[PDB]
């Protein structure tokens, strides 16, 4: 699979309540946004983190950009899940 065909695959479950908390994605976020390559500007990741929008929503609105934006922000992301959500990580069905 492409990482964007696992990330398809991933997207219900991830974005189930209770599979990632805020501070799960709040990291996810930074590590997408403050290194090489940079997935996210800072303007998304604020967008992403913003407390004022249910965290599912944001998820989603994430998973809908990265599927978008194609294989190497999908492969980042796999990357970020596994340094800040391992537990989830491991279990994802794309495995």
């Amino acid at each position: 699979q492409t990482y964007c065909d696992r990330l398809v695959q991933d997207t219900p479950m991830l974005t189930g309540h209770g599979r990632l908390s805020e501070q799960q994605v709040d990291r996810i976020i930074l590590q997408l946004n403050r290194y090489y390559p940079q997935i996210l500007t800072n303007k998304e990741a604020e967008k992403f983190r913003n407390p004022k929008a249910s965290l599912r929503v944001r998820l989603c609105d994430l998973m809908s950009h990265l599927q978008r934006s194609g294989e190497r922000d999908c492969q980042e992301f796999y990357r970020a899940l596994y340094i800040h959500a391992q537990p989830l990580h491991s279990r994802l069905p794309s495995r």
